[PDB]
């Protein structure tokens, strides 16, 4: 019974094989066949390449030794190497061209999801080249998906030496018959085969996955499109900034590059961005996913006025100040989307670019009280129910698991009537006590929200809705302005409250506005359609937040 | 009795005045005198510029209105504006050229140090230009040094309107006679003068500071060179990463740009880098100042083997992995310096560049046990005293204030004999029970270290010295390597343990090594000579960590 899968890197998890360039270079330069592959393997276990792979020397020290081997081979073959011959240039280009073998990575992800222990076992080097970051980035993207990474240069052992296989088995805490081992080099397969491991010689990926599927009894080929990588809260870097004596803001941080500040809505968490954080960080951004004021590990003062937009925006400016950031891209959803438009209006110098999911930008009407304006739209009745301090807190805090399971549903899973909420007497009046789990969330994800809301409950979050008059007076000061910094509005076809139609006049105030639109998407955009959200945001960031 | 100082921005804290370009542009383009300064002030309180300064419109909306005013003025004056005339280009260049008036900022810093409440009061705009970041950076660098920043566009009021002065006084919680108000515009001085505030018309900085010195009775001109900006722990962003089940690492984080990981020595803190963190972040780097394993808010497991260099380095690689960083520049001092050389040797792909303060790189001698090697140098006797578990812990933990005050001293303040420490029976045997405060530290700084060491004490920190044999065996695997990534070695003339001479052969192993050297500098480099450390590191980072 197999319970562990081991993959090689070159030619298996990453393609084209860096090894493959030697044959290509020979052909392109009309050199005798196998000359470069000979200089490379020269001296076998005692040679320069084995010393490199065991970590005795670095890649930069290996380059002149490989150069020396190339001549010795050329001299024997009675051929002259071309004038401008460069081993450094050949290897720089080969390493740079090598990319993750996405269907192979998908198969490894599926096996791990099914309970398999997975590992990468590779003959690799200590890379000190000026361009080493490209390879460091590839190794980082890949290794996060595996239980173990065993590199020859770190362990002082190489394949096909028998000791590295015993080392692999000791690491896996598994007997050989429990291991599938995948490799593109026949010679490197034999010792694993000799120990009784299941072995797969990898030439083309489809056949290798067919053999892997047949031997494990798990569907790996032709599978449905997987979800983007999520976040495990315990594996994240957690940051904490005091913005004023009684208020601290918590955030999760991942990646390098331009700062991207993600701002969740009601009643959410930094974790509502779980599918976006790894994707945006891998796309070359430094993601700061906030617990907004009133939520999770951030402070939750009880006063209603602590949650007016002016105060919330001022604190987000202080947050940037304390972190030493002159700007960040601000991306918001729901109440977070309203905050990001106001950050763009009041602090354009601190906003690199702005994007909202679902929340439109509608200028305040100075001739209508916000109380009057909310009353006009029947879908906003729940906002009237949220006004009286304590009423909605009591209902939302009674049973947390029920609250989150009732709220977080796809457009075809509704359990609530967002209609005549006050008259009905609550959001959950004709709602099940034990709602079924939505296709959008796991029980584990629901329990994370439950755990977060046990600290402060719903007072602070509900207070975001209790500053209508104050927010209206503040917003009226901005009526003569336009948003002229880069902006993106993302509508969700099936959000029945923040309907796409509400965004129809935004170009009057944001003339250069860019758009995205997601079909068959409800209110909970990030978790409803994470793949599409990621595609839209990454495309926009790369073109406009540059 | 004055207790508050208020400074204008344009022409006072920042020069050349953005206003000053109008006169310059007129002269350069041979336009009639004062034409551009007329189009700018056109319509007075009802005009486009006052609307901009009150925050009614943004700078990008103001540009075509100023353009319209420029023509109306030119038409009246019977002159034609040059063909390629651009208000945007003129203002972009003027804003970009404006820099902090360093002696004015120094005076404000000195007044605050002496107990004054300080503020910036400025007529400014909402900047939505594509180049707005330059100004955001300037405002960030400046505002951190003041109690208040009052911007006309945020308060909807402008100087010389009387309400902004009453608003300033309300903000300062001071009566007018308690306020010195500095401005370069005569008209903007009068309302403050009318209320009874002390006013300084600023033309040239020296005269303005002479008037300021005379009126406050505090020396501001000709003062000694100030120390670099320090860190207030409560104002920093604090980060926490779990690198393994029982181990979390704490760090302070400031700035944007390439990641720079600062690694302190024994028995220190992230706070040992307090003078470097603001300087490096302002120089365009993202600083991550660590609490090393065993210290401060980082985990401190009791096992000796948790502190061998192999384990410590592996955890720092995991730290980068969890933060989503493919590389960081690694800068170390003392034990932190030893760690950074080993990061360069074992993980060059993760090290953008490496720098050490005081700690040299000396390859392990495979023919001498580390016990034998340490014995040879009498200055390393204290390391032998640290070997026996519990002995040095008891002495160092007996009185924390005494420990830190005895250790942290400049080269001419020695209170300890680092000689025959074991034979003597401890580091503090012939040491005062109440050492005098060193010129290097405040009582407040000593108490921060005391507070940090109350959590875990000295077991984990001392364990860094208890892995000699293990570190030697690991280091021997790297003997065939060279450090070929960018490297900087900084020696300190008066470090009597890590003497500059010990670094003399480093070029044999690091051929491209760059150097720095600090005269009259003891062991505690960062706090002994912070200005020189900052100058050396910033110069090197800008040329080599690019
Ligand atoms: N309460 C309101 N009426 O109009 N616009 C608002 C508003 C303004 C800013 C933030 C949130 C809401
Ligand atoms: N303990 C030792 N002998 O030589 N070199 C070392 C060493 C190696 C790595 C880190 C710290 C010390």
């Amino acid at each position: 019974t197999l319970r562990a899968a081991v993959f090689d890197l070159d030619g298996v998890l990453a393609l084209p094989a860096v090894f493959g360039v030697l044959g290509r270079t020979e052909e392109a330069l009309a050199l005798p066949r196998g000359l470069l592959n000979d200089a490379f393997q020269k001296g076998g276990p005692e040679g320069a390449t084995t010393r490199l792979m065991k970590g005795e020397i670095t890649l930069s020290q290996w380059i002149p030794l490989m150069e020396e081997n190339c001549r010795k081979c050329s001299e024997t073959a009675k051929v002259c190497l071309p004038k401008n011959f460069s081993i450094k240039e050949i290897f720089d280009k080969a390493i740079s061209a090598r990319k993750i073998n996405r269907p192979m990575l998908q198969a490894a992800l599926m096996l791990r999801k099914k309970g398999f222990t997975t590992a990468i076992l590779t003959n690799t080097w200590l890379d000190d080249r000026a361009e080493r970051d490209g390879l460091a980035q590839l190794m980082c993207e890949l290794k996060m998906h595996f239980d173990f990474l065993i590199e020859s240069c770190q362990v002082g052992m190489v394949k096909p030496e028998p000791q590295i296989y015993k080392f692999l088995l000791d690491t896996l805490k598994a007997s050989p018959s429990e291991v599938v081992f995948l490799d593109d080099i026949g010679a490197n397969l034999k010792p694993a085969r000799d120990l009784g491991m299941v072995t797969i010689l990898v030439q083309d990926t489809d056949t290798a996955l067919k053999e892997l599927e047949k031997v494990t009894g798990i569907q790996l080929l032709n599978t449905p499109a997987p979800l983007p990588t999520s976040c495990n809260p315990s594996d994240m870097s957690h940051g904490y900034v005091t913005v004023k004596p009684r208020v601290r803001l918590h955030f999760v941080e991942l990646g390098s590059g331009p700062a991207v500040c993600l701002c969740h809505g009601f009643p959410e968490s930094w974790y509502s961005w779980r599918y976006q954080i790894p994707a945006l960080a891998q796309a070359g951004y430094r993601v700061l996913a906030m617990d907004m004021k009133g939520y999770g590990e951030s402070s939750a003062p009880p006063e209603i006025e602590e949650y007016c937009m002016e105060v919330l925006c001022k604190e987000m400016v202080t947050f940037l100040d304390k972190l030493g950031l002159s700007q960040a891209v601000f991306i918001g959803h729901d109440w977070g989307g309203m905050l990001v438009w106001y950050m763009a209006l009041f602090y354009p110098e601190r906003v690199r670019a702005v994007a909202s999911l679902n929340t439109p930008f509608i200028p305040a009407n100075p001739n209508m009280s916000p109380l009057e304006s909310i009353k006009a739209n029947p879908v906003f009745d729940y906002q009237l129910y949220f006004q009286e301090p304590g009423v909605a807190e009591a209902e939302l805090e009674q049973n947390l698991s029920r609250t989150f399971k009732s709220l977080f549903r796809a457009s075809d899973e509704s359990v609530l009537s967002m209609h005549k909420v006050c008259e009905a007497g609550g959001l959950f009046v004709n709602s099940p006590e034990e709602p079924s789990l939505s296709r959008m969330v796991t029980e584990e994800e629901i329990q994370f929200y439950v755990q977060q809301f046990k600290k402060s409950g719903f007072r602070g979050p509900l207070n975001w809705y209790r500053n209508m008059e104050r927010n209206w007076k503040w917003a009226c000061k901005s009526l003569g302005r336009k948003i002229l910094i880069p902006a993106l509005m993302v509508t969700a076809e099936k959000d029945f409250v923040l309907v796409p139609q509400m965004s129809q006049h935004m170009e009057d105030w944001i003339p250069h506005l860019k758009r995205g639109h997601i079909e068959d998407c409800g209110h909970w955009t990030q978790m409803d359609k994470p793949t599409e959200v990621n595609q839209i945001l990454i495309k926009w960031l790369d073109s406009d937040a540059r």
